[PDB]
């Protein structure tokens, strides 16, 4: 396979679904990759800096509909549809949420946030508060996909969403 | 040591400080209990028992002084610092988010709960609603401490961003009653 982060963050998916979180690693991919695995370090230095791409990827694919929205009119409907997006793709996934939790921005991910504000910005949100709103609403998303999680729920997201989503709107 | 339930998980969560939750589930507290451990298995049924009663613990020690107040005037304030409280609680302890993931209530913890919801109760809350209140506030604090366990990162960091979608959280809900 070509040599390219997107490429490995791929197949390690692909490794979640099939061993858990658990079964995800720099080895335990590189094992995954044969000749081709020592290729692994020159992209990724740790264990997170592969996560974060697999995060990163897992929910562009669900978002992209989303993020190719141009001159969005209804911030709520936008940030809610985004959230439930979100929810539904983190249990889809194996250790959806696991995987997620503690993510960061990727360097290409991070340059394209500013199109990610922009319905929040176009709304009346500040650069710094529209960024804040993003990083809050996929935690409480988070949070609740963790702990729903037990070896209503809707209606309890989406009442903690609408309270969320209403005390946004008073800060307008 | 005495065998009962309460004994058995407060040491389990010192094998949490001390190896992680990896290092917790009945076999190994049995072992940490030594000649004792079989006597656990009289009191879980299964590891969750076990972690429900370890995520009761740790947050009621913090929590007792606000399960303290009465006449609560305030239950914005009082459930601001609940949220910030577990928040702090969950942070010092090894792997505490991930030991409270999916916890419920144990039939003891159960039955406290008509106290603690008094003061959503005294401020219009249904029933319902005033319990939908407790998860939903606990839900969104444990998704920002498993977050920030993990570098200049964008956005204003996890005090201000936690502190931000409390307070718009807890407008929000002020709005239905
Ligand atoms: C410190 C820091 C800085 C920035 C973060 C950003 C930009 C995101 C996320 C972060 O966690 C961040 C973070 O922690 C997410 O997790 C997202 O999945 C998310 O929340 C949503 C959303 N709410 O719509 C998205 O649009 C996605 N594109 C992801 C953007
Ligand atoms: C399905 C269901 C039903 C009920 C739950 C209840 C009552 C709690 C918790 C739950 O998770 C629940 C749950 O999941 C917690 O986790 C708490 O820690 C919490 O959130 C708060 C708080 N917000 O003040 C507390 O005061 C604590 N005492 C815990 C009470
Ligand atoms: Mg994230
Ligand atoms: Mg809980």
């Amino acid at each position: 396979v070509r040599l390219s982060p997107e490429t490995f963050a791929r197949a390690a998916l692909k490794l979640l679904n099939k061993s858990g979180l658990e079964g995800v690693s720099l080895r335990k991919l590189g094992d995954e990759l044969g000749v081709q695995g020592p290729a692994l370090y020159a992209h990724f230095k740790n264990k997170q800096e592969l996560l974060d791409l697999m995060a990163e990827i897992m929910l562009d694919e669900a978002l992209a509909p989303l993020d190719a929205m141009t001159e969005v009119a209804d911030w709520h409907w936008w940030l809610a549809e985004r959230a439930r997006t979100i929810r539904r793709t983190l249990l889809s996934y194996r250790d959806g949420a696991l995987l997620h939790a503690g993510s960061r921005p990727t360097a290409d991910g991070a340059e394209a946030i500013p199109a990610l504000l922009r319905p929040l910005r176009e709304a009346g949100f500040s650069d710094k508060e529209a960024l804040t709103v993003i990083i809050t609403i996929g935690r409480y998303t988070l949070g609740c996909v963790i702990d729903e999680q037990r070896p209503g729920a809707d209606d309890t997201f989406e009442f903690g969403l609408q309270a969320l989503l209403a005390g946004l709107r008073a800060r307008l």
